[PDB]
């Protein structure tokens, strides 16, 4: 199996939120459930559905901004790992 990741706890209340029912991952789970939440909450914009917004919500205070693309995975990936315990 690929590497297991054990997220801090604001991004654990989030994946649990979006449905998990466990507390270590992959990265391809942490990354599932992210997707989830922001569909389950419409966290999109309407009409450009690659854009995320996420101020006042967990999200943006753990990616440490207001909006995102979906498209910027580097920037996904370093903004997830400083919510996982090195
Ligand atoms: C929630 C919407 O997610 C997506 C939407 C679209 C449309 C433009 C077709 C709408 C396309 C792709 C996606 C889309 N890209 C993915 C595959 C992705 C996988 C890895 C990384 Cl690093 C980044 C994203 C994923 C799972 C995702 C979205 C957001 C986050 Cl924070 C995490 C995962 N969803």
């Amino acid at each position: 199996m690929e590497k297991l990741v054990q997220p801090t706890p604001l991004l654990l209340s989030l994946l649990k939120s979006a449905g998990a029912q466990k507390e270590t991952f992959t990265m391809k789970e942490v990354l599932y459930h992210l997707g989830q939440y922001i569909m389950a909450k419409q966290l999109y914009d309407e009409k450009q559905q690659h854009i995320v917004h996420c101020s006042n919500d967990p999200l943006g205070e753990l990616f440490g901004v207001q909006e995102f693309s979906v498209k910027e995975h580097r920037r996904i990936y370093a903004m997830i790992s400083r919510n996982l315990v090195s």
